[PDB]
């Protein structure tokens, strides 16, 4: 694969500082879909504004969890079949949390944004297309958590 290499190279840059980059991803997500904010309920409280999420230790740990799941996806970029069962259960957890399957396209737009801003002229259209293909495959697997 050539596009497997485009993924791996772009990711190594982002992986150097995962919380900084993850923070961009979530900041963008809340700018596109403010209704995701109430779904992060850490002992029964709701954030009022997006900037409130940024002071919460549990929210920042969730960013670290996200970036580790993406890192896994990258590691297994050839064959994502090995992650399939874990992603199905991860999707089910998110369904229980209140996330709708439609919102994972906003998530995908926010990932591409973060990549585009981070890599600048290196975010070529082959790499965008590569990441978009990977994410489409990652979402397919996750979406089994909503039944198929
Ligand atoms: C799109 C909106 C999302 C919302 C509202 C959301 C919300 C949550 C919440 C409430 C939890 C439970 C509390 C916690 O562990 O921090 C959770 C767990 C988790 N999230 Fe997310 N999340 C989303 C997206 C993602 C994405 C894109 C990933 C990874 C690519 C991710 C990875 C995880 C992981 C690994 C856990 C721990 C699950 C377990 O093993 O129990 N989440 N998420
Ligand atoms: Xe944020
Ligand atoms: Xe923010
Ligand atoms: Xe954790
Ligand atoms: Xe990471
Ligand atoms: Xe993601
Ligand atoms: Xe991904």
């Amino acid at each position: 694969r050539p596009e497997s290499e485009l993924i791996r190279q772009s990711w190594r840059v982002v992986s150097r500082s995962p919380l900084e980059h993850g923070t961009v991803l979530f900041a963008r997500l809340f700018a596109l879909e403010p209704s995701l904010l109430p779904l992060f309920q850490y002992n029964g409280r709701q954030f009022s504004s997006p900037e409130d999420s940024l002071s919460s230790p549990e929210f920042l740990d969730h960013i670290r969890k996200v970036m580790l799941v993406i890192d896994a996806a990258v590691t297994n970029v050839e064959d994502l079949s090995s992650l399939e069962e874990y992603l199905t259960s991860l999707g089910r957890k998110h369904r229980a949390v209140g996330v709708r399957l439609s919102s994972f396209s906003t998530v995908g737009e926010s990932l591409l944004y973060m990549l585009e801003k981070s890599l600048g002229p290196d975010f070529t259209p082959a790499t965008r297309t590569a990441w978009s293909r990977l994410y489409g495959a990652w979402v397919q697997a996750m979406s089994r958590g909503w039944d198929g």
